[PDB]
């Protein structure tokens, strides 16, 4: 909740290049809670910062 609202919490911000490394933490964080599959959590926030505008 303090950590996957950054991610989340920064999806408001916009910019985009860090957005772009940001699943590369939902890979790194999101699995250290549980190990099993982020697909769900990664694919969702792919298409959170795929539906950044243009």
């Amino acid at each position: 909740t303090s950590i996957l609202e950054l991610g989340q919490l920064y999806v408001t911000m916009g910019a985009k290049d860090k957005l772009r490394e940001f699943i590369p933490h939902s890979t790194e964080y999101m699995m250290q809670f549980a190990k099993s599959k982020t697909v769900k959590v990664l694919k969702t926030l792919i298409e959170k910062f795929e539906q950044v505008p243009d």
